[PDB]
């Protein structure tokens, strides 16, 4: 419910507190952490960049303008490599937000139309089988569709 496993590699959900650290890399064998958030929101529940690094994860921090939660086109293939380099490791990524439910769900449908080629509909739609609640808005949707357009166009 706080989080979902969305496959082998990534796993979508809510601020990582950290009590839940010994659980994300032990038993979800999470390596990387894509944290969608502000300094303000992570602040004192959540483990420091260092405090991530000593527990054996990579944490990469992307943010975004307002409470829409849209990522820049760069912004979202930054984040999409970063969790590609874990799967290629082997190894997980917990790709989280304040809920897990917007800003987050826009980072995993990027990754997913990355690696299936879906289109942003069909990643977001996956993602809602598994994660109910989650909230994609236009100005997310219309990112997601700039998105796929430059991973067809570069795969030509």
């Amino acid at each position: 419910d706080w989080y979902h496993r969305i496959d082998h590699t990534v796993l979508l959900g809510a601020l990582p507190l950290k009590n839940m650290t010994r659980r994300l890399v032990l038993d979800e064998n999470v390596r990387g952490v894509i944290t969608m958030n502000e300094e303000y929101e992570t602040r004192f529940l959540c483990n420091t960049s260092k405090e991530w690094k000593k527990a054996g994860v990579e944490q990469l921090r992307l943010s975004t303008v307002d409470m829409t939660g849209v990522p820049t086109l760069a912004n979202l293939h930054k984040g999409v490599q970063f969790a590609l380099k874990y799967q290629a490791l082997g190894q997980c990524v917990y790709v989280h937000s304040k809920a897990g439910r917007s800003r987050s769900a826009t980072m995993v449908a990027a990754y997913l139309i990355q690696v299936h080629n879906w289109s942003p509909e069909e990643a977001i739609e996956a993602i809602a089988k598994i994660r109910s609640h989650i909230s994609i808005r236009p100005s997310q949707l219309e990112v997601l569709k700039e998105f796929h357009k430059e991973i067809t166009a570069r795969a030509a």
